[PDB]
């Protein structure tokens, strides 16, 4: 198991489960995440916000591939599409994917789980940087993804 | 490379490099860290502070010893022994150590940093918790230690 503590304009706690496989489960309640509708969610390289989100850098993407949706062959492995909030501000996270482990050579312990203001264009917005970072945009809030009972 | 943003009343980011060997070099500015004198400054075993900093358990134990100083052979891996703040509160971290390592199976990528409200006897203080936590008392702060550039 592994957990991550939001920092930032938008606040909550994502747990992270071994489910199992193969494939993580991600979960937990989001609030303050404004406006309505959906934002990029991604797991990015580095576990260190002492910058600010900023400082967390890319998209982790450890087998080398173009920014796209959790559904492509051709992603990032932190790739995790969007989650959606309401008209309040609050948003439920429930995503099950096979390319972010809790352990191995490419586990995500240590790394930084980031929620950005606009929607993630899953590569295909024709974006200069639709590519890259899904034309997502600001990071919001950012936690470091740490080792949990 | 790995770095700890301290969240809670003490404030800090604490960058950890590889020396190395072997060895770990932990520093950095904190501040807010009162009253002045000595404080517990500990690796434990979890890096989640969902739960405030009581939710990252214990001390970092891999090698199953009682509580101690960082000189002693009897000695917790996370026992980092006791940062001093002045009058003002201000603090400067400077810590050399050989249980601390960056990868491996008893890396500490993941677990938390801690700070405390007490000075922490090294398991000399003959206290009930003396062996145990050193009876360094309160977590002031806590911050999950995450890999950096
Ligand atoms: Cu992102
Ligand atoms: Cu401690
Ligand atoms: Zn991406
Ligand atoms: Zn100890």
């Amino acid at each position: 198991s592994a957990i991550c503590v939001l920092e930032g304009i938008v606040k909550g706690t994502i747990k992270f489960e071994d489910i199992g496989d193969g494939k993580t489960h991600v979960s937990g309640k989001i609030t303050g995440l404004q406006p309505p509708g959906k934002h990029g969610f991604h797991i990015h390289q580095f576990g260190d916000y002492s910058g600010g989100c900023m400082s967390t850098g890319p998209h982790f993407n450890p087998f080398n591939k173009e920014h796209g949706g959790p559904e492509d062959e051709n992603r990032h492995a932190g790739d995790l599409g969007n989650i959606v909030s309401d008209d309040y501000g609050n948003a439920d996270v429930n995503i099950e994917d096979s390319q972010i482990p809790l352990d191995g050579p490419n586990s995500i312990i240590g790394r930084a789980l980031v929620v950005h203001q606009n929607e993630d264009d899953l590569g295909l917005g024709g974006h200069k940087d639709s590519k890259t970072t899904g034309n997502a945009g600001a990071r919001l809030s950012c936690g470091v993804i740490g080792l949990a009972a």
